[PDB]
């Protein structure tokens, strides 16, 4: 089997991407944030505290003939941005882009943090990191990909995120029309439950490539590119008037600037992030200070190849017995 779904930026800054997902019988279609940095499929639901729902589409398990309470199971998750959600668990039929999993754990939110309530565009998350990070207790649950894997034509999914445009998540096949040149594969560590890999270095603009190992995660559910402070300082030093602002919470730059590109290494290959991808616009409406899309990871404890980096590539998440990542230009 295969599946293919379009993913759409939630706003003009590509802050995140939503992908329609069919849950239950008859289908209830919710727009989920596909997150390769987490391993829970959770949704706004009929159980979510009413004051914490503001425009999201909810899953109502009582209206699904295939929903079953997973008796005793709870979940609770805290994300790197300080957001959180928790609740109970159903199993149900879940389809993505024509690919169907029966018995998928659908984590029904009883509580969500303010950032989730405030984002009317995201009805929940679909985790695509390794199932070892799933938070369901006392019986840990599998991701949608892990449940689908054995049925897929090839045990892979691909992320093809757009810059200010829709893109695609494919399951079970590699669309050889969706990228240019060849796919370069690189090793993955699953020891922290992430798609963790080592970039071979970077360049700023037309500058020379610096060969240096940068361990980080491929994370579709993180907007920005978080890299070591040395690398980030080297990037923003090429932008007149850029500075790190403790009050704003990262590097800002004059909105009048033209940003340089940023290149990262994948083995001997190179992915180029155009400068425009690094512009996250005014820090507040009407400001001439713009927020940078490359930020320090120093306060995180891990480097994160988030959407800013991933949207510059066609990315293969290879879930074979020994997982690997693939990157191609596009
Ligand atoms: C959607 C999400 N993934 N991880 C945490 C969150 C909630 N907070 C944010 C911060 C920017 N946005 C769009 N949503």
């Amino acid at each position: 089997s295969t599946g293919s779904a379009t993913t759409t930026p939630i706003d003009s800054l590509d802050d995140a991407y939503i992908t329609p997902v069919q849950i239950g019988t008859p289908a209830q279609t919710l727009n989920l944030d596909f997150d390769t940095g987490s391993s829970d499929l959770w949704v706004f639901s009929s159980e979510t505290t009413a004051s914490e729902v503001d425009g999201q589409t909810i899953y109502t398990p009582s209206k699904s003939t295939t929903a079953k309470l997973l008796s005793g199971a709870t979940w609770s998750i805290s994300y790197g941005d300080g957001s959180s959600s928790s609740g109970d668990v159903y199993t149900d039929t879940v389809s993505v882009g024509g690919l169907t999993v029966t018995g998928q754990a659908v984590e029904s939110a009883k509580k969500v943090s303010s950032s989730f309530t405030e984002d009317s565009t995201i009805d929940g998350l679909l985790g695509l990191a390794f199932s070892t990070l799933n938070t369901v207790s006392p019986t840990q649950q599998k991701t949608f990909f892990d449940n689908a894997k054995a049925s897929l034509d090839s045990p892979v999914f691909t992320a093809d995120l757009g810059y200010h445009a829709p893109g695609t998540y494919n399951f079970g096949f590699i669309d050889t029309t969706a990228y240019t040149g060849s796919i370069t594969y690189t090793a993955v560590s699953t020891k922290q439950g992430f798609w963790e890999w080592t970039s071979t270095g970077y360049a700023v603009g037309s500058g020379t490539f610096k060969s240096t190992s940068i361990d980080g995660i491929a994370d579709t559910g993180t907007t920005l590119l978080y890299l070591p402070a040395t690398v980030v300082s080297a990037y923003w030093a090429q932008v007149s008037g850029a500075k790190s602002s403790s009050s704003v919470g990262g590097y800002v730059f004059p909105c009048s600037a033209t940003l340089p590109s940023f290149t990262f290494g994948v083995g001997s290959a190179r992915i180029v992030i155009p400068g425009d991808y690094i512009d996250f616009g005014p820090i507040s409406t009407g400001s001439s200070s713009c927020f940078g899309g490359i930020q320090s990871s120093a306060g995180i404890g891990i480097n994160i190849f988030g959407d800013v980096a991933l949207k510059a590539a066609f990315v293969v998440f290879n879930g074979a017995t020994t997982p690997t990542l693939g990157f191609a230009s596009k």
